[PDB]
């Protein structure tokens, strides 16, 4: 069953006590796996005896032997993954002497969608800016860098997987029924994940994010996007954007992969962005 009864899971020193996790409101319907909002005690190592809230991952009511083996692989992935600054890092674990639970970070602000759109200019209104956006995109595209340094896949990459806590850093999560216009035309149409198809659903997050919580493509239905994409349509200049930003957009739309921008010629060019707040 759920529990190891006839299972092998090793003792790491990232597990955290099952006695100090308290579990409580689940977050969102989830698409990696149910998810619940814990409240863990000491796990910073260096703030016991005060509750920090976080994230945990346990397994749903109809699981199966491969849902928790699959579960168990993503766990040892994260943490094979190693430490960065915009990423759903693990921050402990539940193995041995009971269910599954892995914990990763937690949140405050919900998903950059509802968080852009709640935090547009004259739904809640804290005044935004693009000096703040451009801080944003940088901060993404770098963890994107880092989390294509280990070769990573990323299932849905929208601005609804991607967090900010209470502190406004970004954070990605789901790197590691479909979202059709987040998909490059190769990997739409040979459904096959590259880097350069992680370019373009980047370059379509960029999209999201510089329209505030905008679906892309708007108006067009899904059995033409394709066909639509085949003939050279790219999505429009978003509203309060600049044209450079736009043509980098452009050319992480590029329909060839090989010229398309490289995710470190990104970080390079939004680190030169900034530079010019
Ligand atoms: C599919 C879609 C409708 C959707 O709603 N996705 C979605 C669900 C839940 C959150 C979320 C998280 C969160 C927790 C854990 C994981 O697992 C994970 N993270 C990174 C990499 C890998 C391989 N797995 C998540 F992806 C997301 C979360 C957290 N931790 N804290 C606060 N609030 C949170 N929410 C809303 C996000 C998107």
């Amino acid at each position: 069953a759920g529990v190891s009864e006839y299972e092998l899971p090793e003792d790491p020193k990232w597990e955290f006590p099952r006695d100090k996790l308290t579990l409580g409101k689940p977050l969102g319907e989830g698409c990696f796996g149910q998810v619940v909002m814990a409240e863990a005690v000491g796990i910073d190592k260096d703030k016991p005896k005060e509750a920090v809230t976080v994230a945990v991952k346990m397994l749903k009511d109809d699981a199966t032997e491969k849902d928790l083996s699959d579960l168990v692989s993503e766990m040892e992935m994260m943490k094979m993954i190693g430490k960065h600054k915009n990423i759903i890092n693990l921050l402990g674990a539940c193995t041995q002497d009971g269910p599954l639970y892995v914990i990763v970070e937690y949140a405050s602000k919900g998903n950059l969608r509802e968080y852009l759109r709640a935090r547009r200019p004259p739904v809640p209104e804290e005044q935004m800016t693009f000096k703040d956006l451009v801080s944003c995109t940088y901060q993404l595209a770098r963890g994107m860098e880092y989390l294509a340094s280990q070769k990573c896949i990323h299932r849905d990459l929208a601005a609804r997987n991607v967090l900010v806590t209470e502190n406004n850093v970004m954070k990605i999560a789901d790197f590691g029924r479909l979202p059709v216009k987040w998909m490059a035309p190769e990997a739409l149409f040979d459904r096959v994940y590259t880097h350069q198809s992680d370019v373009w659903s980047f370059g379509v997050l960029m999209w999201e994010i510089f329209t505030l919580g905008g679906s892309p493509y708007p108006g067009i239905p899904v059995e033409e996007l394709f066909k639509l994409l085949k003939e050279g349509h790219r999505m429009d200049k978003p509203a309060n954007c600049t044209n450079e930003l736009y043509m980098m957009m452009r050319d992480c739309w590029h329909a060839v992969p090989s010229q398309r921008p490289t995710f470190k010629q990104l970080v390079e060019d939004l680190d030169r962005i900034l530079t010019l707040t």
